């Protein structure tokens, strides 16, 4: 019989800390430098521009005097040379600001709740932002008062955002320094010459800036709960989940430098539609007799979900402007896109609780779900479950132990079914792909052929192309998981905790898989592949107490260890090495995703020591020498074994809560001790030449290569080749990715309510908060984040503040 | 403090009455034999396969004797000749059936609503149906109890329909009887040889079939009201309106006949968005002083809406089928359209309320209006209203009429402003228009060149066209309103009425008005063209009371006149004809759409009538003559006069209501007397030839067109040939529409509480209502339905079954 009031507000910051450290003009051109003399060529000859005044030093070995540079980057002196920060100049402070406003209302015979919210995002990224309206209104009648009740929740969003594009941001730690961020009078820099074919990342931000999406979203359901005598109810609901997107993304005439669009102009008007409907229905009845206590409950659910997505393309426009770029008004050619998908899913289930004395649980569960992504022959898939508990220190024997509140022991054995796969998985699918869409450097794989040598100007003849092959015998992943466990809590509630054990086993896995190449276009297959095994150990102990000098502490922890193995796998899969081994060993037996590879074993320091290993091809003074693991006297394809494992030792969080004078202080911390991580970051950072694509930036730690001047690094020679093949799959590559960090901080003040109702308010709170602002790393890494070791960017801080009003 | 609940259902049909009786196969050959012979040519010469054994009779006189038919119309014998009642075929008995349930919460903090709906047409169309799933969500809640309150109402809609195609029935009149539907195998008939270019309706609803939009719309509004003292009030108003419709249209192959499509296929995947939304603020101020009251009353209201729609078209399906046809999937040509538009409003009003003594009204508004349909320069408009109001029986010396208990007399004031126009209507307007859209037989007016000469193969050079002229200077309608009322009740609220009379003039009146021919395309220019003036009276009159003998009867009546006039015209608008007057006379002194024409004067019965007549012509035995309004001696254009007024003399309406043994018994009649109305209807049934395509399906009522044989009849002789120009603007075209309908009959029956309350339910009530059931037309009325003279068809009777369920 109430009416409560809560508002929220508050505003956070977001600042990219750190990044991989690329070099710089000068830098560059000192690297390129020694990667040159490192190869006894002219370092002055040069594709870029540099002048190097240089020679060699007593004892005959190459140093580096001194460097000029032109002032502009080609001949014609349309760009000048720079020493552009990419990183810095396509990131700014994000800040995110959220509100909400809800009520609610409590009656005799019925309820009601609403709720009004806003949230706005300008992202860490420029010229990105996103925004969030959101109306959430729910409501319950009772009829027949206690017997017959009707019900309903809905939400209502609308969302708009510009995103950024895919890898702006490695593709700005990839563009040199040299080049401008404007060229000689204002318009949009770019490489000239032999600088590398990558566009300016600040240039296509803007190019991007009014590519903005707009998402409405309805999700809500409709509820009937009939209760026909005292333990019975029969409830009914329907679900609704309908979401469209919207967007036009615009394609601007680009000339800057080399760079170059020709002409184009194009607009494509995008939209998308995802509708989703449930239905249910369950019977629950309970009944209680002194110390028996009983629960059974049966019910179905029919699940669909629709999808459908098309757009309209079209070429050349008068005017390079959003309000004049519809399809209406351009005159070159169009492309028409779109198709739909969808799936349906069946659900019958079962479940029975019974206690004894509060002393003896069990409950049984049974559930047949089918799903339309399987064939009539497996569409249907059952699942059981059995979970048992015993609550020892209710028991009479157990009544001497006073320093012993709790003491629960349970043990479950369940299924549990994945059916997360493609729609068409079990089909062979022929697409006619004639050869409309985009795709870089080639590869439409279209069906359009000028079979008449007409060259063109019209329709051509086109066919069908095959996408994958089908599967008359795909079937459900089954999951049988056991745990047993042990939760507890002594004194009087202030030593918590609880020791579990868990033993998933994973039968019949699915993946997209591959087909061989001789099998040749549209050889993927969706497969059941062999099985898994991951069994671990959880231990979260808690101690929460106050002082009586006006601290509380509520101190939580977990600490977990986990070991996973592959049991079995077709053979083809296991030679493949989708689950590990890098298709030269097999992976069962091992852990899913290690690998296998060669071993760096340091570097060459003299020729004598390159004569006096095994005989492998790049092998020179600077180079990585490469272990002969099976002593034949070649480094060959033979010479690795397994070098990376996912698995932590164990990963642990702790978490501290203090109440001071009205003062709260939160810590959150998570860690993982003991990992190996396997990463791509080195070969920016620790090579001038591994990488297709040449003259491109690199990380600093180049200007620490190995050398005659240098010779006690980690870091091989700088060099122009990669005739070591020092981006084989090696030790060098992996480190120790241990790390610990304070996922959030957080203090906050509570106004007593001596000061707060006042003003007819009940709560009145101030927060402020920290995500992410702490890590510690291992020494021997060498990336940003080692959680994230793919990354040359690490995760950034925010800083919020925020109000919790509560009327 | 209640807890409510409804539930209505109903099912409906829908069956077509009548329509304009066609000719049969045998019918139309008669008539066919008929105007050749009254052209003096062979019969049996006809191009459609119908051999006539004929003659003349005793006195000279064409007499058919017999006809006979091939078997099959062509000589390849795939179409046999039919009877096919083409309007039967493609219609059916529509059926509607709806479902509402809504529940009610009242409690003493807040109350809140909730509403369920279904509604499911199968239209009198075949292959047409529509249904609406709808939900409706409101509540408030009292915060700081009757000083602050919060608000909202929302309601959500999903729809889905196949619309039928345009003009689908005229087509099915259009098309002659002896086409079959079906071939001679079992593929769709069509027309063969010199018959029409019209294809199968039929087949053209099957291959319409699949054209399903989904139409998604929200609405709802929230809103936080103040009340800081007494009689303030602060309250602001948050709106939405957002709909999305989506849609795939299927264009199939066909070739049925001579008709061909050659082998088309193609899908058009379109998309529609509006998003409207709205806020006002308002303030209003209520006061009472012993006899005085007042209220006051300030806001302000934005306004916008955004519109855009898009799609994508393609060519080329090699599997006929929607599962299969999505852009991605063709393998031919495609297009891409779509734009947008929108509009925004500003207003700012007031309103003053006063009241002496429950005996002096007078109120005062003022508002306002700004609209981005115009330029700065009109872009508000500002309108006033007075209204004054006398309550003459509270007045001391009406203290002697009992026989009076009411006496109200109310005189008004008042302008208001029309802005309905074009979103461009200002402006000068250039589109590129390439020419990428369908059009028919030509006009694509395409801006798109093959300047060079090469025959295609590529994109054309292009550019612009004009679509309309702008207008720096057009400005609001303003349409300024004066009406002075009485209305009374007397006896024992007995005998209620009111009379009325009201003027309503219409200033600077918005047309989008063509241009000259001379300027050209794109000459239409949205204008500000004159004023008109609208004055009438209206005057309901009731007789309410029960007859103690268990009857109830409620009998409400109604009876307008009115009389319309054009008062100013810019010159040129005048000649041009837009509000009437055909381009010859001017219709300034003369009523809204009245028209000037010949006078047809019956049909020539002799030579000696024709010589003996003006020289027109056309002029001949059975031919139509036409009046010499000037006595020059010829038939030429000045031969014209007003023929038209669509102003009815009067128009009435009477509800009769009834209450008997719990029984209701409901009428709802409508009227208009006297009332000019004009058609083309009569070019079908009354000529053969009235009609720029030959040979198609004609009316019955020429089988009594004039003859020798047939003398005395006002229809025109059958002819080949409209050298008469018959299809001039003539009296022949103008009938008596005058009519009466009972627009809703309706009977019910209302469950006694005593037995409904039975089932815990208080209301239980059942109706069958019906309606456009009888009409009452002139005689010398031809058509179908008088009100609307365009159509050859009804609006079809609906019966209704409906029950009221109420707790
Ligand atoms: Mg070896
Ligand atoms: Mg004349």
């Amino acid at each position: 019989g109430q009416i409560k009031i809560n508002f929220d507000a508050s505003v956070s910051a977001s600042m990219y800390q750190s990044k991989m450290n690329v070099l710089n003009t000068e830098q560059y051109g000192r690297a390129m430098w020694q990667a040159y003399v490192n190869d006894g060529e002219n370092p002055n000859g040069n594709a870029l521009g540099y002048a190097y005044n240089w020679g060699y030093n007593a004892d005959g070995n190459p140093v580096l005097y001194g460097m000029t540079l032109s002032k502009y980057l080609d001949s014609k002196n349309t760009m000048p040379v720079a020493d552009t920060d990419w990183f810095d100049e396509i990131t700014r402070t994000g800040v995110i600001q959220q509100y909400n406003l809800s009520v609610s209302n409590g009656s005799e015979k019925g309820s009601s709740f609403f709720s009004l919210g806003y949230y706005k995002n300008l992202g860490v990224i420029k010229d990105t932002d996103f925004d969030r309206f959101s109306a959430r209104m729910n409501s319950d009648y009772k009829l027949i008062d206690d017997i017959l009740t009707i019900g309903q929740h809905f939400t209502l969003n609308r969302t708009s955002e510009v995103q950024a594009p895919g890898g702006i941001i490695e593709t700005a730690l990839d563009i040199p320094s040299a080049i401008p961020v404007y060229a000689s009078d204002g318009s949009w820099g770019g490489p000239v010459g032999g600088w590398p074919d990558r566009r300016n990342p600040r240039a296509v931000l803007e190019y991007n800036k009014d590519n903005r999406y707009t998402y409405w979203r309805m999700f809500g359901d409709a509820y009937v709960n009939l209760t026909p005598f005292k333990g019975f109810n029969l409830r009914s609901t329907f679900g609704l989940d309908y979401a469209n997107k919207q967007a036009r993304y615009f394609t601007y005439p680009y000339q800057e430098g080399t760079q170059t669009n020709n002409g184009k102009s194009a607009v494509e008007a995008k939209q998308e539609h995802w509708t989703k409907w449930m239905w249910n229905a369950i019977a629950t009845y309970q009944l209680e007799v002194g110390k028996h206590r009983g629960d059974v409950m049966i019910g179905m659910e029919l699940n669909r979900e629709d999808d459908s997505h098309f757009s309209g393309y079209k070429e050349d426009f008068s005017i390079l402007t959003p309000d004049y770029m519809w399809p209406d008004a351009g005159s070159g050619t169009a492309q028409a896109y779109g198709a739909g998908e969808g799936y349906s899913l069946v659900s019958f289930f079962g479940k029975m609780n019974y206690s004894y004395a509060d002393r003896y649980l069990l409950s049984l569960t049974l559930r047949r779900d089918g799903s339309s992504r399987f064939g009539k022959n497996h569409r249907y898939a059952t699942f059981p479950s059995v979970s048992l508990g015993w609550r020892i220190t209710q028991e009479n024997f157990m009544k001497e132990l006073t320093w012993l509140d709790d003491l629960k022991l349970r043990a479950s054995w369940g299924q549990t079914g994945n059916q997360e796969i493609s729609n068409l998985a079990r089909y062979t699918i022929y697409a006619p792909n004639y050869g409309t869409t985009d795709s870089f450097g080639g590869q439409s794989y279209g069906t359009a052929y000028d079979i008449t040598g007409s060259n063109g100007g019209g329709v051509l003849p086109s066919g069908f192309k095959r996408n994958q092959i089908g599967n008359d015998n795909i079937k459900w992943e089954t999951t049988t998981q056991t745990n047993v466990g042990i939760d507890f809590s002594l004194f009087k509630q202030s030593l918590y905790g609880s020791l579990e054990y868990y033993y998933k086993k994973a039968t019949d896995i699915l993946t997209e898989m591959a087909g061989v190449g001789v099998l040749g276009e549209g050889g993927s297959r969706w497969i059941n592949s062999g099985a898994m095994k991951n069994q671990g150990f959880e231990f979260n102990l808690g101690y929460r107490n106050k002082t009586a000098f006006g601290l509380t502490y509520d101190l939580n922890g977990n600490i977990s260890t986990y070991r996973n193995e592959i049991l079995e796998l077709p053979e083809t899969v296991a030679a493949n090495g989708k689950f590990g081994g890098n298709g030269v060993k097999s992976v069962v037996g091992h852990t899913y995703g290690a690998q296998v590879g060669y071993i760096a074993d340091g570097i060459f320091k003299s020729q004598d020591e390159v004569d006096n290993h095994a005989t492998q091809e790049g092998a020179a003074v600077g180079r990585i020498r490469y272990r002969d693991i099976d002593h034949n006297g070649v480094i060959d394809e033979r010479d690795q074994n397994w070098i990376y494992d996912p698995t932590p030792s164990f990963s642990y969080g702790l978490n501290i809560y203090l109440e001071y004078k009205n003062f709260d202080l939160t810590m959150f911390w998570q860690g993982v001790q003991g990992v190996d991580i396997i990463s791509d970051v080195k070969k920016k950072s620790d090579f001038w030449s591994a990488s297709n694509v040449g003259f491109l930036n690199k990380g600093t730690r180049l200007l620490n290569a190995w050398s005659p001047t240098n010779p006690n690094s980690d870091i091989p020679a700088l060099t122009r080749s990669d005739t070591n093949n020092e981006q084989r799959v090696s030790t060098y590559f992996v480190e120790n990715g241990s790390f610990l960090k304070l996922r959030n901080i957080q203090l906050g003040y509570t106004v007593p309510a001596v000061i707060s109702k006042k003003m007819r308010m009940d709560r009145l709170r101030f927060y402020c908060s920290a995500q992410n602002l702490l890590t510690i790393k291992s020494k021997n890494f060498t990336g940003e984040d080692p959680e994230n070791p793919n990354f040359s960017y690490p995760i950034p801080v925010n800083i919020t503040f925020g109000l919790n009003i509560g009327f």
